[PDB]
């Protein structure tokens, strides 16, 4: 037992981890077959990127794989991300997909520097379409991913940080989650809402791990449900949420509505100094698969 | 910014895991140059493991390397780990130590099931010498673990589950952490207190990253806080944690008994329906070390 935010296993994707400078632009790259991902915003000098892209040329973008160098032999750009085509297919190459993720959906980031990856770690895409991140400057160029048995599903590329302290990037087709751009002018986040599915298979890994404080026999409907979501700034629970939620319901035998009951006063009444999991907030940040993926111990390779 | 429980990439460690099955039981194994460490506890059949062990042959051993089979060569005990010659070195080997931690300081844990990565998180080894992972059964030869620069510094095998949920395991060296034995006799955690140096690099992580509502101006004096402490059940705080935290109050301009006074402020006062860094808990498993490394951006390879 217990429960912890946990991130997939790195190395698939450290392995396709380079360094791209330009000018004197430093950010990671993304090295899969023979091509380079990267943001387009290394390109050199409010910016008009295809101007700036044909007054380019091959030699000017510096490709570090570790120590060995890669010879640049063409360039394209892919909406906000930019293709370096290098002479050197990466021998490391996983199984990989390009998706695109939902708001509410986890994922696993390897953040890196000067291509070298420092850390990892879980977040979640938020209702509005920001990460609440980890990313210093040099950061650009990590990428977000998935993993199911040996196929890495990449699903981010991270682009920005927002005056809030929050994070924005790309799909790997270079396609902005939310209504972001790659122009340093004042944007903002948007606002928020809790992921409610989440918080309630987080409460069902609760019970599984023996927090079982907050239950009752107060029921209620979904629709009676959703009025006090509403009320607390909670994303509505569609019927597609509860049968999402009916494995973890059947383990545990507590009805899905009945857990909606148990945060209905939760969120009235509030935990009274007591802790769930070991937070005294509402975690939001786990779906029902990561809970069924660490109280089941699916692996991967 | 931002800031996250951030692990470091477990590629290097990745390479060395393999599957153990002895008799019935299956567990993960370490597999470094040409020895693979796991738990003694594997053998067949209130146990005495050397009366267990010379009753064993080398074939009764089987170790796989994702596919490829080992051929163990050679078997001896080392205190409660088990050391498995085999006849080929991983080729994957990295630069690596055997380092035994302290209460208070913070690892990496990659999570397997039958010699295959399932996921990687951070936590900390607690003052009372257990450490609150998660894992279920088969994890057992799962390791923990720090990066610095290229060198794999390995600190923990997981061995066993307490009844409140909380692990215990061993040095690679083959010692338990804390008072524990591999015996599935009755044994009990310890009453835990919360990791005060901890807080106050978490504290002033916080201030970094823009949280600055709970500073203040009232000071104290090393003496008056450790009054406080012991009060709320945390660990006393010495001068050498004062110098600890240097680096990270000449960072913020807040000297390390203000931020003292700030958290003896939130341990009588609470936190009054606002949060710190996303969390409504006062968070200890963060070294200041660790803080460093994310606000700076410090990377490995
Ligand atoms: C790439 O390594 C960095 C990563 C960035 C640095 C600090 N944390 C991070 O995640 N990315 C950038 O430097 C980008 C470049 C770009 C093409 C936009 N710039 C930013 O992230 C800035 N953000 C920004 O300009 O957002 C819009 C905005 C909002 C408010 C006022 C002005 C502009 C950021 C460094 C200020
Ligand atoms: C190895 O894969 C497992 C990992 C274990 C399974 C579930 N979560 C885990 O971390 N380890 C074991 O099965 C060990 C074997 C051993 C040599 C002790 N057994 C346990 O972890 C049991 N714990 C235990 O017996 O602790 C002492 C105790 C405490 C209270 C009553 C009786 C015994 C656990 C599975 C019950």
């Amino acid at each position: 037992s217990g429960f912890r935010k946990m991130a997939f296993p790195s190395g698939k994707v450290e392995g396709c981890m380079v360094q791209v400078t330009c000018g004197t632009t430093t950010l990671n790259g993304l090295w899969l077959d023979d091509v380079v991902y990267c943001p387009r915003h290394v390109i050199c000098t409010n910016p008009n990127y295809e101007d700036l892209l044909i007054r380019k040329s091959n030699h000017n973008f510096l490709v570090q794989a570790g120590n060995v160098q890669l010879r640049v032999i063409g360039h394209s750009m892919q909406n906000c991300v930019l293709k370096l085509k290098v002479d050197t297919a990466n021998p490391k190459t996983p199984k990989y997909k390009f998706v695109r993720i939902q708001p509410g959906q986890t994922f696993s980031v390897l953040a890196c520097y000067n291509g070298s990856p420092s850390g990892v770690y879980q977040c979640a895409m938020r209702p509005n379409f920001t990460i609440k991140g980890s990313f210093l400057n040099g950061s650009c160029g990590s990428v977000g991913f998935n993993i199911d048995y040996d196929c890495v599903s990449f699903c981010y590329m991270h682009h920005m940080e927002l005056p809030t302290g929050v994070h924005a990037g790309t799909d790997l087709e270079g396609n902005f989650y939310g209504p972001f751009v790659d122009r340093q002018t004042a944007q903002a986040a948007g606002t928020d809402t809790t992921i409610t599915v989440n918080v309630l298979a987080w409460l069902y890994a609760a019970v599984i791990n023996g927090d079982r404080w907050f239950l009752n026999r107060f029921t209620t409907t979904l629709n009676d449900f959703n009025l006090v979501a509403m009320k607390y700034n909670y994303e509505p629970l569609t019927q597609d949420h509860v049968d999402i939620l009916g494995p973890l319901s059947a383990q545990t035998g507590i009805a899905v509505l009945d857990m909606c009951a148990s945060l209905k006063e939760l969120l009235q009444n509030g935990m009274n100094g007591r802790t769930i999991l070991g937070s005294a907030l509402l975690e939001d940040e786990f779906t029902p698969f990561d809970v069924v993926r660490q109280c089941s111990g699916v692996t991967f390779q």
